[PDB]
């Protein structure tokens, strides 16, 4: 099986936002909008924006779950590399498998699925902070999109859904990431390379 990555805005108006963090060669984290996709660092702070048209119920929560982007790869569970698993840099919450940490939150949950064996990560919804229009919830990948025996250089999505209390989907969106050395260079390439084409 493979999860749905349709994007759906459903009863509440639900989609992500990104901060605008430029191309600088120090740059740790950056979206390209052109491309639908977040370039980061390993382990580093990845700001992502929850906005709402009305407010979703008590008990409504947001997962993160990562799946192959191409089609020949999608049925393969994402998970860390050979070495990263086994590189004991757990938060003492994160399984020491699982690509997505939710970073600075007690309450995030992890899914091992007991059918797909697909990896997530779940927090509850809070609303925004007195003087915020939104949410924000920081995300870390922890492996390299190049590591050999993991991701070995394959594209991937984060799909993040909006679920009612039972798990039902409510909302959801999505966006590619590549976790690599510099971010700023890779998305002025990339974003090149669409230019051009
Ligand atoms: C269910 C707890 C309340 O959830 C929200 C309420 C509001 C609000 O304006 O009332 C909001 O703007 C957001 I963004 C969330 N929210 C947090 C994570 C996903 C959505
Ligand atoms: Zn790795």
């Amino acid at each position: 099986s493979v999860p749905s990555q349709k994007t759906y805005q459903g009863s509440y108006g639900f989609r992500l936002g990104f901060l605008h963090s430029g191309t600088a060669k120090s740059v740790t984290c950056t979206y390209s909008p052109a491309l639908n996709k977040l370039f980061c660092q390993l382990a580093k702070t990845c700001p992502v924006q929850l906005w709402v048209d009305s407010t979703p119920p008590p008990g409504t929560r947001v997962r993160a779950m990562a799946i192959y982007k191409q089609s020949q790869h999608m049925t393969e569970v994402v998970r860390r590399c050979p070495h990263h698993e086994r590189c004991s840099d757990s938060d003492g919450l994160a399984p020491p498998q699982h690509l997505i940490r939710v970073e600075g939150n007690l309450r995030a949950e992890y899914l091992d699925d007991r059918n797909t064996f697909r990896h997530s990560v779940v927090v509850p919804c809070e609303p925004p902070e007195v003087g915020s229009d939104c949410t924000t919830i920081h995300y870390n990948y922890m492996c390299y999109s190049s590591c050999m025996g993991g991701m070995n250089r394959r594209p991937i999505l984060t799909i993040i859904t909006l679920e009612d209390s039972s798990g039902n989907l409510l909302g959801r969106d999505s966006f590619e990431v590549r976790v690599c050395a510099c971010p700023g260079r890779d998305r002025r390439t990339e974003e090149e390379n669409l230019r051009k084409k």
